[PDB]
């Protein structure tokens, strides 16, 4: 109970802010998540020999692919904290502990392709779960993890909180779906303009829960310019290797994914920024305001990206 995690001045100072970068040193991330859950849940929240054995576990499900990989786990985690810390007294006690646990197991076991290529690709796990493929994966894993022995993270909750506490983590890991994001997005902003927003609604949480864990999954694009730019390479190393794998199957992939047509990217981020990024933290600023640094990363790394274009670098 006494054993506090302390960072060193640098990290402790930057952790707070919504832009900072976990690092390159890998054996470092476990402590940065166990201080992220001390300070955003409480010393009590879990038993700390239970935690280290979920994050571990956590870890060694987590693939070595380019992106979608251990260090987009903790790096997501870190965004939900941030939002978590800077929106103090608007979130549960049960949602806290859940929502670092969605996001550091948001991408388990991912193999780096879209649901698209599984559907096209016939995977097992797109006749498994038809919607949200990987997605609903994830959430098995997550499910199939705490049900180790000794992984139970959630004991000392009730019957009825573990089954919150799951459903919390269920929503959240379906809601990184990006093709759940346009509605869920669309929904918000109707309900915040019209004035229906109401955060005591449990349905009306859900959504904003679901906006938050897009903003989490996408905080690359509100990182330092070098970071996001660094960030991006990882990005489509996955996409061009999805494109290789769609022209094997005798199928001509998107531009995006198509590593012949590498000078359309920058003019690709900006389409996403615009339609996706921009969006996204816009409608998130309305609603909880004090995330307004990731509307202003966001926008700032934009302004990078047009610059990219224009050829001034
Ligand atoms: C097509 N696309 C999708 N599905 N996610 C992303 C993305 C996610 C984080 C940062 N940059 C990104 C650029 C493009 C993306
Ligand atoms: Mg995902
Ligand atoms: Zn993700």
């Amino acid at each position: 109970g006494l054993m506090q995690f302390t960072l060193p001045v640098r990290l402790c100072k930057e952790i707070e802010l919504f832009h900072f970068d976990i690092g390159p040193f890998e054996n470092m991330w476990p402590g940065i998540f166990v201080y992220m859950v001390h300070r955003s849940c409480g010393t009590s929240c879990f038993e700390l020999e239970k935690l280290c054995r979920f994050i571990m576990s956590v870890k060694k499900n987590y693939r070595r692919v380019p992106y979608h990989n251990w260090k987009h786990a903790v790096t997501v985690a870190h965004c939900m904290y941030a939002i978590l810390q800077n929106n103090h007294t608007l979130f549960t006690d049960l949602e806290r502990k859940g929502l670092l646990i969605a996001c550091l197991c948001h991408d388990l076991d991912h193999r780096g392709f879209s649901n698209s290529y599984l559907q096209k690709f016939d995977h097992p796990l797109a006749a498994l779960y038809s919607t949200s493929t990987m997605e609903q994966h994830h959430f098995s894993q997550t499910v199939s993890i705490l049900q180790l022995e000794g992984h139970n993270i959630f004991s000392t909750l009730s019957s009825s909180e573990y089954e919150q506490v799951l459903e919390i983590i269920r929503k959240a890991i379906i809601a990184t779906d990006l093709a759940l994001y346009f509605g869920n997005r669309k929904q918000l902003e109707e309900m915040y303009q019209t004035g229906s927003l109401n955060l005591n609604n449990q349905s009306h949480r859900d959504r904003v829960i679901g906006l938050m864990m897009t903003a989490c999954d996408l905080c690359s694009v509100t990182k330092l310019w070098p970071v996001t730019k660094l960030t991006a390479n990882d990005i489509y190393a996955e996409f061009w290797a999805e494109g290789d794998e769609m022209k094997k199957l005798g199928i001509q992939p998107i531009p995006m994914m198509d590593r012949d047509k590498k000078d359309e990217v920058p003019q690709g981020q900006l389409g996403f920024y615009n339609a996706v990024a921009i969006p996204c933290y816009t409608t998130l600023t309305q609603i909880l305001p004090p995330t307004e640094p990731l509307l202003k990363a966001c926008r700032d790394n934009l302004s990078q990206w047009e610059k990219v274009i224009r050829g001034e670098e």
